[PDB]
């Protein structure tokens, strides 16, 4: 445990439902930055208990490419989460401000360092899928982006006013990501390690657009909903996110395997890591 005089506070990173996270400066541990968690200014009972229950969940979590519980305060102290500060904030942000390297002649980022950061977030999701924990919302936004484009995955949860438009709401029901969602999960209401799988081909094309462009775009929430309709019916109507300029057809036709009807024939995180460390490296 730790003690919270023992923090410095410094600055505000961002507002959750439940908390609101600060980079503090830790001068005694046992000149080191860290992101703490703590409890909003008009805390109620319901959040206090959500809040506890984000330090059980994340307490599972132990993997180089997951973010990591560094502690958590003393109990008569106001409560606190502390984990590792990730200076370069989400991924999509990240990417959006960079652009691919024009190998024949603002900071750029080059084909291979893109399939550096989705392989591991495939690494991390291999991780996740060993523990039989399913994310649920896996997308570029819940990414964080540290040192020499290290990535580790988190979850932000659905509040953040920035990604609004990614999230469909209806009164009295779940908030749903419904770009990222197995036709499955949008028909059925249910999550499983292959809609992971399929999120992940989604945030996949993501990084592979650099972040410039929403799923289905061009489409409505109810038309991406009604799509779900299309793949449960299956007679060849249903449409798929096209090939991103900077992916090349062998991955494109990986990432399309992600979107397989059938949750079975979706490729396993194992196989998706195998492919973007190794064999992706013959497209370059
Ligand atoms: O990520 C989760 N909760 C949010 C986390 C709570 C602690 C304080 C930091 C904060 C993130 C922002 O952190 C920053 C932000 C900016 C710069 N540096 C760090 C979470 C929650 C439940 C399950 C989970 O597991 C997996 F992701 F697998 F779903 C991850
Ligand atoms: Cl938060």
């Amino acid at each position: 445990d730790f003690p919270r005089s023992r923090l410095r506070f410094k600055e505000k990173l961002g507002e959750g439902q439940f908390g609101e996270v600060h980079l503090c400066e830790v001068d005694s541990p046992q000149p080191l930055l860290v992101a703490v968690k703590i409890l909003r200014p008009d805390a109620t009972k319901n959040a206090r208990n959500d809040f506890l229950k984000e330090v059980k969940i994340m307490s599972r979590l132990k993997d180089p490419n997951i973010i990591r519980l560094l502690g958590v305060c003393v109990q008569d102290d106001p409560l606190c989460m502390i984990t590792d500060y990730m200076e370069n904030g989400d991924l999509n942000q990240f990417l959006s401000a960079h652009q691919l390297e024009d190998k024949a002649a603002d900071p750029t980022i080059s084909y291979p360092m893109l399939l550096h950061v989705a392989a591991q977030i495939a690494s991390g999701m291999r991780y996740l899928a060993t523990l039989n924990f399913v994310h649920r919302d896996l997308a570029t936004r819940n990414c964080l982006v540290g040192e020499n484009f290290t990535i580790k995955i988190a979850d932000f949860g659905m509040s953040r006013n920035l990604y609004a438009g990614d999230y469909y709401r209806v009164q009295g029901r779940a908030v749903l990501p419904i770009r990222w969602m197995a036709w499955e999960c949008i028909l059925m209401g249910k999550f499983t390690t292959a809609s992971d799988v399929w999120a992940f081909g989604v945030t996949l094309w993501e990084v592979l657009m650099l972040c410039r462009a929403q799923p289905f775009g061009q489409l409505t929430d109810e038309q991406v909903i009604e799509n779900a309709g299309e793949f449960f019916r299956d007679q060849g109507r249903q449409v798929y996110l096209s090939r991103p300029p900077a992916c090349p057809q062998g991955l494109y036709e990986l990432m399309l395997r992600c979107w397989s009807r059938e949750s079975e024939q979706r490729p396993p995180f194992s196989q998706l890591h195998r492919f973007l460390a190794e064999d992706a490296l013959n497209t370059v």
